[PDB]
């Protein structure tokens, strides 16, 4: 069977908790760092049957517990860290993005994992990509239903509200782009193929409801190869009275056609006309990890995937702090 | 009445034919050059029932028949020189956009524009705001249903297909963030009531169907005041089957509220929930224009608009020929 433990609750850790099977066990948790609210993880924990033990150092878990697969959805600097000490330890990771906060805790998880990587598995909570409206558009892109890529729009828009105050400080939250635009930043690069040459970017904390170094707002430019531009429109302004949390969109235009991913549902526009698509079924993010550690499959959220998207949104967010374009490619 | 003149049959003319009432006439046109083709503007006259004395070229047409109105939509790179020649003959002028290829001819029209404003009146074809769903978006915007606003988001998406020669070379098209991009840079301007400080832009010409020198896509980043930006996404690459030429769309995200321009529908979220907005009436941009030389009332796009939006269009199509963010 396979023993997991989980560390933190304060990230997409619902993401682990849907994808368990009968193989599977969650044998201890454990906050980051002392004053970590486990509440929502605690609750998800008994209304379904498990008991797992409470450790007050993670540590010291990891000493005793000895878990195949670690749950990682801490504070966001910290997950890095962590992140870290799992692959030293070759214990498989399932880590909340980004997969770090700085460039020097990003270049010490990829060189680290390069020599590790025949032993242990890790990769991030892309769980977005599984959803059957971006399954459907990376499905009609595959089979040409756009022909060859030429513009992407991507928009992400969450309510804020009440956070945690380590989301106040950039130096624990790593911004909003890493936090909240990466989800896009990996369709962009899902759903392309294509290797990301530079970003423009720019954010403003201004109206962020006592919120203190968050960026409200956010609006990503990036070049991509064959000319391929791509725009990311990020807010942590959708109004409160809104009937969902989120307003996914992305829109794909290519020689043939037009995708459109908005409101949970897809469009194609072609030669044949304009019409919705019909979806696709929905896959699990967890359920492909576990298939992964198993053998009996290859997770399509890939670690080199984790990595690259998290550099792209370090990129993009030194980018909007210096308001000059930074090179990717190359570097 | 008033007296009408049109160069050209290359651009909007019909936001012109379509203002029209009993106190005004076409009498000439003329093409903008030598072998402009004017079937399409012949084709709505006569159906009009409309008799106008055609011209071998304009300047003649001028001399003769002494117009109050020049229309002027001929190949792009030539509207802003003729736009420059009616101003220096004091002679209204509706243009064609963007009313400028270079900003040369930019800086001309805003040094003679200065001169001779208090005699005579110009501005430029921004008929799309006049449609129900613009005239709502501003009216909401401008009421306070976003509060403050923060972000904006806007496409372009046409179909190309055939089209004039002229759209294959640079120097006479004047690229596709001046032609098609402006409509949204204009409704950027009109909407924010902001200042641009800033732009960063890219533009591609590849799997252009063989037009030319063309860009296919493009893509627009505005820094404006208090850190508003706006995003701009352009291309010419709406499939020839879908069932319109067009997909404008435009997004105002504020402090407390978003509106929606979407399908050529507006929808509001707020505190209150999401739902669609009933529409005003239409306006009519040549109707708006002609009250404002009838002394009955301003037209909502200036000439100050007008020089404005060119000016932040030109910026941009220069930081995409050099990959350089352009301070405006």
């Amino acid at each position: 069977s396979l023993k997991i433990c989980v560390i933190g609750s304060s990230g997409h850790f619902r993401y682990a908790l849907e994808g368990l099977d009968e193989e599977c066990s969650i044998t201890g948790i454990a906050p980051g760092v002392p004053e970590e609210d486990l509440s929502k993880l605690e609750k998800a924990i008994s209304e379904m049957n498990i008991k797992p033990k409470k450790y007050n150092n993670w540590w010291e878990m990891l000493e005793k517990e000895k878990p195949d697969i670690l749950v990682i959805n801490t504070v966001f600097s910290l997950n890095g860290k962590i992140l870290l000490e799992a692959l030293e330890r070759k214990i498989h990771a399932f880590v909340e993005k980004p997969i770090a906060t700085t460039f020097e805790d990003l270049e010490k998880i990829r060189s680290v994992y390069q020599k590790v990587r025949n032993e242990v598995f890790f990769t991030a909570m892309f769980g977005i990509r599984y959803r059957p409206h971006f399954l459907t558009a990376k499905k009609l892109v595959s089979e040409g239903a756009v022909g060859e890529i030429r513009l992407v729009n991507t928009q992400k828009s969450y309510k804020l509200g009440q956070r945690p105050d380590f989301y106040k400080k950039r130096e624990t939250y790593g911004g909003t782009i890493p936090w909240v635009g990466i989800h896009a930043i990996d369709w962009i690069h899902w759903i392309t193929g294509k290797k990301f040459l530079s970003v423009y970017a720019t954010h403003s904390r201004l109206h962020n409801s006592g919120h203190g170094e968050l960026e409200t707002t956010a609006l990503c430019h990036f070049t991509l190869e064959n000319e391929v531009f791509a725009s990311l429109s990020i807010d942590y302004l959708r109004p409160q009275g809104a009937p969902t949390h989120d307003d996914d969109r992305m829109r794909i235009v290519g020689t043939r056609g037009i995708v459109e991913v908005i409101n949970e549902r897809v469009f194609l526009t072609d030669e044949k006309g304009h019409r919705e698509v019909p979806l696709v079924e929905k896959g699990q993010i967890f359920e492909d990890f576990l298939r992964e550690i198993r053998g009996q499959g290859k997770c399509m959220v890939t670690p080199e995937d984790s990595i690259l998207t998290t550099e792209i949104a370090l990129k993009a967010r030194l980018s909007a702090d210096t308001g000059q374009i930074v090179l990717i490619e190359g570097h």
